[PDB]
Parts: C-alpha cells; structure tokens; sequence
C-alpha cells in the first residue's frame, strides 16, 4: 500500500541530510587563494575517525548491500560465492599497506596525477576515460538499485524517487565538495548501521524464518545458503575474487579520501579501520541474505511462487524488510539503503567530476585559467555529470551488465597502469600505449553474457548460455590483466633498449617519453 507517514518521513531525511551537508560547506568554507584544491583534496585537514568512516560509507552502498544479499539468497551461488565482503576488505588492506603511503607521502591531488606526470596530457585522458565509465556507470547501477528498492517498498512512481535522489545528491556534493560529502558520511554510516542493524532481530523473529542455523549445513526448502566451490570452479571464483581484490583499489572514489588524510600515517590507519568497518557493515547483509533463503514465502504475505522463481532474486534485501519486517522497521531498512546509495553515488559523482575539473579541462585544455573559472566548472560538471547519471540509470535498462563491464574494464586497465607508475622505474609512455591496447582488446574479445557481445576468441572450456550467447568458463579478465602488465614491462624496456641502443633514429619518436 501507499503509506504517506513514512515517505514524509523520508522526505525530512533528505532534508537533514542536505542541511548537514549546507552546515558543512558553511562551516568549512582550505586555502584562502587556491580554492581549485579546496574541493578536490579538501585542504588535507580530514582526520582518522571522520575519514575512515567516510570511506566506509563510500564503499558500503546499496548496490553492494543488494549484491550480497543476493548471492547469499539464490541456491547456486551461495555464501561461498558472496565474495563481496571479504573481497572489499582485502583490497582495502591491501591497498593500505602497499598503494596509500606512496600516493600520501608526496602530494598528489586526484588519482590521475602520477598518470599525467609520467605518461604526457593525452594518456593521461586516455586512462581517465575508463575511470569516469567506470564512476558514472556505477552511480547509475546504485541509483537504479535504489529506485527499484523505494518503488517496491512505498509503491512510489520509479521515475520521481530516483531523480529526488539524486538531486538532492548532486546539489550538497556541489554546493561544499569533499566536506559536504565526508561531514555527511559520518552521519549516513550510522544511519546504514542503525536501520541495517535494527531489522536483523526483527526479521529474525517472524515465524516464517526457523532455524537460520540449520539452514547452513541442510537443506528444507532450497539449497543451503552456506554454499560450496565446485572442483572445475576454482578458477572462476579466483578469478572473480581476484577482480573483487585488485579491481577495488585503483578507483577515484578510494584515492580521493586517502589523499585527503592530515598525514601519512593516518592514511594507511584509515584504510585499514575502513577494511574492517566494511565487514562489520557487510553482517547484516549476509545474515538478511540468509533470512531470506531461510523464509518459507507461502506463510508470508509475498505468497508462493518464491522471488527467484520470478527472477527477482537481485532483489532479496527490499522484500525481507518490506514483508518480514513491521512497517516501520520497513523504513528504517529503507533509510538505511537510501543512505547507503546516496553515500556511494555522491562519492562517485564528486570522484569522476574531480577528475574532469582538475586535470584534462585545468592541466589539459586551458591550461592558464583564473581559479574562480575552474570552481565554475566544478560546479556545473558536478551538476551536469549527476544528471547524466541519474538519465542513464533511469532510461537505459542495461545498466547492471555495463557496471559489470566497466568495472572489469578498469581492472584490466588501470590498475597495471597504477603498479607500473610507482613500483617499477623506467617504464615509459608506449609500453603503456601497448597495455592499454592489449587490456582493451583482449576485455572486447571476451565478450560480455549481459550486452549479448558475441566472444572472438573462444578460450578452453567455452559453454553456451540458455539465450544461445558463449560464456567463458576460463579466466579470462586475470589473465588479461597479467598480459597487459607484462606486455607493459617488455614494450617499455624493448623502446628504452632501442632508443639507447640507437637502432632507431633519435628523432622518430613521436612520444618523447624515453629521451626526455
Ligand atoms: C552473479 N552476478 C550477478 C553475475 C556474475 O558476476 C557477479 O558475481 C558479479 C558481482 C559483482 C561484481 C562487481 C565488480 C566490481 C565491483 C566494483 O567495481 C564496485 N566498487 C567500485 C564499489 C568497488 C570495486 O568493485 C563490484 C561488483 C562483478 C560480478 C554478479
């Protein structure tokens, strides 16, 4: 039914939180003649327990909520394969040990800075292209995730919720940047932890959920949701935890918050408080997912047939709260995932349009620019970049299979382009040319299941789908990621030897990376 006391309940949420926001843009309004970097990196004041809880907020969003509790729910996957948590938490310690302290020690502003320095202006917007796919794709999949949620639980209009959202969004990330986004954060942490946390006992208690141990090691009504890893399936699930592990790192949204940190230490601190913060934001998404497959649906009011027999198991979290949980607890779940999605989408959309404000328009296009011109386009690229967003979420109906794609796509690619530029000397612009290249095609050969992309290059151990479209059984995107990063190190050391060995002329070079 439609509830008004709930949805004006909603709506006073997203007006405290785009008043937080307002406060936080007032109080804080950096440097006093270089306001181009007062939003980027936020004046480097951010501390330890308002940064880490910001980028836990950032990685925790409704898409990732929804994700987990999906592949808990459905009888295939399995808790085994909701490799989401402890994938997250690994990338995040990973990059805490080894990525954070170099990228901090030495002031760099956004994620893209050591690709220009290194590899000239035009590589520079040649691998922020993959990064703005993947920002822009990924809000559009959470806004999405977040108007398919609020129109199954308050029954509003899909087109009208997802679009208050994320002007609402927009509108705080534009008016202060990068502390109307990380005052905020502190604040919808806590309320995703509240409305997460309150629902499990509640959900718990209905008397169609029994036995959610039980169900771990046995099978009533489906199978169980702890799952297992088949033998022929280890490669699979190693390659996709790999993309969940080495794929998490290389994102604007990440390096933004830790560049932002007051100090070196207190950066990899962070990262490490957030890798465990993630986890304990991701239990009450595995327990809920486990309700979920648990619930007989005839005793509930959802009825019979079950939600993955209607093909809506990407969507398990919105029916457990709606249906097993009272209608205020509903809210407070619904809350708590709109936070979520309003946290990783305004992320998303200060990250990608800290990246076009900064260094392909400032460094690239016009590079002698007053400021107050540079704090304008900030602006209107935020604007313009949260309404492209929130138009492909809620036109396009492909947004999910194009996440997936251009997440592996900046796997693929900028991610040997980010351990090339700092673990290894001497690696020059065309070896990075020829990664690129290589990542690109081997990703596009690939093929995707969901964009009905058919696969050039049929790998061992090839199995048609039930639409008729070959799938890849074998690992593909780790491989391909190992072959761009090796066929980065032998073109960068073959052009350095050929250019100090003089077999090629000094002057054909085109790059100039290598003699100067
Ligand atoms: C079962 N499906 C629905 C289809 C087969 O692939 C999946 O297992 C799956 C799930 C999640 C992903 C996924 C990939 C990347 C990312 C992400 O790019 C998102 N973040 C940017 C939030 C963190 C970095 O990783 C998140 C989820 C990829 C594939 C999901």
């Amino acid at each position: 039914a439609f509830h008004v006391e709930g949805l004006i309940a909603i709506i006073v949420f997203y007006l405290l939180i785009l008043l937080v926001g307002i406060w936080a843009a007032w109080r804080t309004k950096g440097s006093a003649e270089e306001r181009s970097e007062a939003i980027i990196v936020g004046g480097r004041d951010i501390g330890l327990l308002v940064g880490g809880f910001t980028m836990t907020a950032t990685w925790v969003g409704g898409g990732y909520i929804n994700g987990t509790a999906e592949a808990v729910y459905v009888p295939g996957y399995g808790l085994a394969w909701a490799q989401a948590p402890i994938g997250y938490s690994l990338s995040l310690i990973l990059g805490g040990l080894f990525f954070a302290k170099p990228m901090r020690s030495k002031g760099y502003v956004t994620m893209l800075d050591p690709f220009q320095q290194i590899y000239g202006k035009r590589m520079g917007g040649l691998l922020f292209i993959p990064a703005l796919m993947g920002e822009m794709f990924w809000a559009a999949a959470i806004f999405s995730a977040l108007g398919a949620t609020i129109s199954v639980i308050i029954d509003v209009d899909m087109h009208i919720s997802v679009i208050i959202s994320a002007l609402i969004a927009t509108l705080y990330t534009l008016v202060g940047g990068l502390y109307s986004v990380a005052y905020t954060d502190v604040v919808q942490l806590f309320c995703i932890f509240v409305g997460l946390w309150i629902s499990v006992p509640f959900a718990l208690s209905h008397p169609a959920v029994a036995d959610i141990g039980f169900t771990a090691v046995h099978a009533k009504y489906q199978k169980p949701w702890l799952g297992t890893v088949d033998s022929s399936e280890v490669y699979s699930w190693l390659d996709s935890f790999l993309l969940l592990m080495l794929g998490g790192i290389p994102w604007q949204a990440y390096f933004q918050r830790v560049l932002s940190s007051s100090s070196a230490t207190y950066a990899q601190v962070l990262s490490f408080l957030a890798a465990f913060g993630c986890l304990v934001m991701a239990i009450p998404a595995i327990l809920i997912g486990a309700i979920g497959a648990s619930t007989d649906w005839n005793q509930t009011a959802y009825g019979l047939p079950d939600p993955k027999t209607t093909e809506e198991a990407d969507m398990i979290l919105p029916i457990v709260l709606q249906y097993l949980c009272p209608v205020y607890i509903s809210f407070f779940g619904l809350g708590a995932v709109s936070a979520a999605v309003m946290s990783s989408a305004d992320s998303s959309i200060l990250s990608a349009s800290s990246m076009f404000a900064r260094n392909i328009y400032q460094l690239s296009f016009r590079q002698n620019a007053s400021d107050k011109e540079i704090v304008w386009v900030m602006r209107i690229t935020v604007f313009v970049f949260g309404a492209s967003a929130t138009a492909m979420a809620l036109l396009t109906k492909t947004v999910y299979g194009l996440w997936y794609l251009s997440s592996d796509l900046v796997y693929i690619v900028i991610f040997p382009q980010l351990l090339c530029v700092l673990f290894v000397k001497g690696t020059n612009t065309y070896g990075a040319v020829a990664g690129y290249v290589s990542g690109l095609f081997l990703r596009i050969t690939g093929g995707e299941p969901y964009l009905y992309l058919q696969p050039l290059i049929f790998y061992p151990g090839y199995y048609p789908d039930d639409n008729g479209i070959y799938n890849q059984k074998f690992p593909f995107k780790t491989l391909a990621m190992v072959t761009s990063f090796l066929t980065n190190i032998c073109i960068s050391y073959l052009a350095k030897y050929l250019f100090e060995s003089g077999t090629l002329p000094p002057k054909l070079d085109v790059f100039d990376a290598v003699v100067a």
